[PDB]
Parts: C-alpha cells; sequence; structure tokens
C-alpha cells in the first residue's frame, strides 16, 4: 500500500525509519534524512514533529538526495500519506485577498505562473472545492511548497506560509 522509507545518509545509507501510515514524530529516531525511497502511494513529508515548518510532496520513486524532493534543509520528522479523491475531480478558487474577498478565479488545471495567467505573485485566501492541489512559493513548481488538502484557506498562514508569495500551482494526481 503506501509505504515510504526515510534514510539519513545519501545515495540510500545510514540509518533507516519505514512508515506504512502517518508518523506524527520520528526526530527522536532519524536525526537528518538525505535521501528517501517512496514504495507506494503519495507522501507529505515535514521538517518539524506535527507537520510543521517546511513540507515536500513526494510520488512513488527513489530520491538518493534531499535535493531530489527539492528538500531545502536535511531535517524532516513527520509524514503523512496524501489522500487522492476517488473520483478524481479538482478545483481551486484562488482569491486576491484574505477571507475570500478581492478578485477571485476558479479553475481545475495547473498553474506553472500565476502572473502569465492571473496577474498575481501573491494568493491571500483559497478554496479548494474538489481534490488536493499544491502551492509554490516560486515559479514553475520551484521553492518552498504548501500542500493544500483542506477545504478553505482564509489567510496564507492557513495553508502554512508566513509570506503570500505565491507563483504557481498544481494538482496532486494519480
Ligand atoms: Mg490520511
Amino acid at each position: 500500500g503506501t509505504k515510504i522509507t526515510f534514510y539519513e545518509d545519501k545515495d540510500f545509507q545510514g540509518r533507516r525509519y519505514d512508515c506504512d501510515c502517518d508518523c506524527a514524530d520520528f526526530h527522536t529516531y532519524l536525526s537528518r534524512c538525505n535521501s528517501i525511497k517512496v514504495e507506494g502511494g503519495t507522501w507529505a513529508v515535514y521538517e518539524r514533529p506535527d507537520f510543521a515548518g517546511y513540507m515536500y510532496i513526494l510520488p512513488q520513486g527513489e530520491y538518493p538526495e534531499y535535493q531530489r524532493w527539492m528538500g531545502l534543509n536535511d531535517r524532516l520528522s513527520s509524514c503523512r500519506a496524501v489522500h487522492l479523491p476517488s473520483g478524481g475531480e479538482y478545483k481551486i478558487q484562488i482569491f486576491e485577498k484574505g477571507d475570500f474577498s478581492g478578485q477571485m478565479y476558479e479553475t481545475t488545471e495547473d498553474c506553472p505562473s500565476i502572473m502569465e495567467e492571473f496577474h498575481m505573485r501573491e494568493i491571500h485566501s483559497c478554496k479548494v472545492l474538489e481534490g488536493v492541489w499544491i502551492f509554490y512559493e516560486l515559479p514553475d513548481y520551484r521553492g518552498r511548497q504548501y500542500l493544500l488538502d483542506k477545504k478553505e484557506y482564509r489567510k496564507p498562514i492557513d495553508w502554512g506560509a508566513a509570506s503570500p508569495a505565491v507563483q504557481s500551482f498544481r494538482r496532486i494526481v494519480e
């Protein structure tokens, strides 16, 4: 089913931690993470316990360095499998201002450049009408990532961002 393996060293070496479920805190077991194998499923992995700090989405595959999942440092402490919609539906509303105010756009497609498409480089609230999405701090799915797997986000901090910068977004698909 869903299975992920974390390694302390690059190239799948060093101490290993395995998770086949949600794992809110493995910080006392693994002191650093430099490679991952996702045997099955799509996972959200997090820098700090209880799904906090930097986060990253990893589908099935082999990741011999943290840079391979766009990791921003060597620290991972928690993880959870992403629940994708069984009916495969995806739809999001993005808003210029907080609390669902200002200009709104609705889309069912990915967006590698919010500036090109919508003339914005910040998003201040969002409703995830269907499915599961990721916001990115930089264009074209680069930089820090923010998982949007809840229904409503009133302010950027609701998706884990201290900065309102969002320059691309996409769906997490099977
Ligand atoms: Mg779950």
